[PDB]
């Protein structure tokens, strides 16, 4: 199934290097610029989006009117929301780098996050564009055996659950 995943435009915590999960930050001016550039660069397909502001706004500026699903939200970092990556306990750093065994207090475990994301994707019956988050795109790319890091406001098309089709980044 052809699915286009879009990482929302940048927020202040991208440059600041803070864990950004359910904290509902708005897009920066550049983030909105990134979203506008996606318009015309993404296929005209049904759209779905995380209900968090930064994702919804990216979808809007990109020219879509998505159906909202909390299932497309970034992982819930719990007590680690807003934590500087730099000062994160080594155990958490390793868990996030290896993408396994991560369960922050008051938040979601990586396994629960994956179950949520993959259950949502399995339910998609036709090609669509998904406005979502870095961790969601990462979960998908990693499951397809590739490095999951993509720039803010960029997209990746995949033939789910088989392979990555293309990565699209704009200057």
């Amino acid at each position: 199934m052809e699915l286009w995943l879009v990482r929302h435009g940048e927020t202040l915590w991208n440059r600041e290097g803070r864990l950004l999960g359910w904290t509902d930050l708005p897009l920066t001016a550049e983030g909105e610029a990134q979203a506008r550039r996606l318009k015309g660069a993404l296929p005209s397909l049904p759209a779905f989006s995380s209900d968090l502001l930064r994702a919804r706004r990216t979808a809007e500026l990109a020219g879509f009117s998505p159906r909202l699903y909390p299932e497309l939200r970034e992982i819930h970092f719990g007590a680690l929301e807003g934590a500087l990556w730099e000062t994160l306990d080594p155990r958490y750093k390793e868990a996030l780098l290896r993408f396994q065994g991560f369960h922050p207090p008051g938040g979601e475990s990586l396994s629960a996050f994956q179950e949520r994301v993959f259950r949502f994707m399995e339910g998609l019956k036709a090609p669509a564009v998904l406005f979502t988050h870095g961790g969601v795109v990462r979960a998908v790319l990693r499951a397809l055996g590739e490095d999951g890091l993509v720039p803010p406001g960029s997209a990746v098309a995949v033939d789910w659950p088989r392979r990555v089709l293309v990565r699209l980044a704009l200057d």
